[PDB]
DNA sequence: AAGAACATTTTGTCCG
DNA sequence: TCGGACAAAATGTTCT
């Protein structure tokens, strides 16, 4: 289709097993290499849009594990 | 509390008006001459402490103008 | 589709 | 106190 399905923008393809632009794509493998310890400065229910999604990292996380991402996809 | 009116972490000196650390000075003259536009992802009360304010310029901006940052400070 | 390298943006430290 | 340069962290794009 059309849109990522953690932060709305343009999707570039199917990453890590869903739709997404490619902003989240090397954020959401960054985040799985990484070490986990981001923060919420919200509620954990942080808005993830465009121009937002670089706000919350731990939120931005959070819906690319609810919209199922994962990096053994394939 | 020699700590930084805007997030807490060490203050530095009265920077624009207000005890603040060094990176909350340089965020806030950052801020202004950029006449940067930003928008909270939350409810426009996120927590701004040395770890968090990362997180939310625009809270960060806000509590930085309350606490009464201000560019002429000394003029003033 | 996915990984890597390059680029940019955003933030933070150190001087003077 | 305040500014500049440098440095680092965080995010984003191109893969001639
Ligand atoms: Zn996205
Ligand atoms: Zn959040
Ligand atoms: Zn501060
Ligand atoms: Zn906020």
């Amino acid at each position: 289709s059309h849109m990522c399905l953690v932060c709305s923008d343009e999707a570039s393809g199917c990453h890590y097993g869903v739709l997404t632009c490619g902003s989240c794509k090397v954020f959401f493998k960054r985040a799985v290499e990484g070490q986990h310890n981001y923060l919420c400065a919200g509620r954990n229910d942080c808005i993830i849009d465009k121009i937002r999604r670089k706000n919350c990292p731990a939120c931005r996380y959070r819906k690319c594990l609810q919209a199922g991402m994962n990096l053994e996809a394939r």
